[PDB]
């Protein structure tokens, strides 16, 4: 199609790699760019460990008010709610709002702990029929995105369908999933990913991702006013270990998609 040659040539454009995966819920169409193509999730795994929080808490009713101390030795490099609370107690449901809207570090591996290591992620991704997705790490080392490294990585496909599932469709409680929704669309990272590319009117909840070599990603679902919700997942990775973020590569992904709908 037009749009898989305009990706292309974003992709040549911008010196890196990059995923896409569209899913129009409308007729469940799929657009894909390097679909199946591994990448580095980075903090866009974030959504899968709130997920399966939320999962647990379809059985223990009071699980996401549970309060969970944050000591000194918890504070990983990256902590901006964190912080404000160490020595402290924050909820599981804090913890999960604070990985989701504000891609707290800290907060990502007290959800890990919870689940039993990062087995016990990846095990939900399984449970709701992701074979693809495999979190092997904590933070911050879950960041690394070597090339050619399949911890920790996801395809863009897989990561689309999941998002669908966990969002749109039943994955999660009637409660859970709303609640995932308004943290998702209460996001406060991602105003210059895929948000900078669709039109203003429309409605997004989303998680981005940063790690090394450049990796800049993010995922979203996507309400358009009047028309059936998409969900659209922008992977973008480069080949210097220090390159710098590329945010612009997924606006520009995204504006590529939003023409043709």
């Amino acid at each position: 199609s037009a749009v898989q040659q305009k990706l292309a040539a974003l992709e040549k454009s911008s010196g890196g790699r990059l995923g896409v995966a569209l899913i129009d819920t409308a007729d469940n169409t799929q657009v894909l760019y390097r679909g199946d193509e591994r990448f580095p999730m980075c903090s866009t795994s974030k959504v899968m460990a709130a997920a399966a929080v939320l999962k647990q808490s379809e059985t223990q009713k009071q699980l996401l008010n549970q309060p969970v101390e944050i000591k000194p030795a918890d504070l990983v490099n990256y902590n901006p709610i964190a912080e404000k609370h160490v020595n402290g107690t924050m909820t599981l449901a804090e913890l999960s709002a604070a990985a989701l809207q504000y891609s707290d570090n800290t907060a990502m591996n007290k959800l890990i702990a919870q689940l039993g290591g990062p087995g016990g992620v990846t095990a939900f991704a399984r449970a709701i029929g992701d074979e693809t997705f495999r979190l092997d790490r904590t933070e911050p080392t879950l960041n690394t995105a070597i090339p050619g490294d399949p911890r920790d990585t996801t395809t863009p496909r897989a990561m689309a369908q999941t998002l669908r599932q966990l969002t749109l469709g039943h994955a999660l409680g009637e409660t859970q999933r709303a609640q995932l929704v308004t943290w998702l669309k209460g996001n406060t990272t991602g105003a210059a990913s895929i948000r900078a590319g669709l039109p203003t009117s429309w409605t997004v909840g989303d998680k981005t991702g940063s790690g090394d070599y450049g990796t800049t990603n993010d995922i979203a679902v996507i309400w358009p006013q009047g028309r059936a919700p998409l969900v659209l997942v922008t992977y973008f990775t480069q080949p210097q270990q220090n390159a710098e973020s590329r945010r612009d590569v997924l606006a520009s992904a995204a504006r590529i998609i939003a023409e043709g709908l």
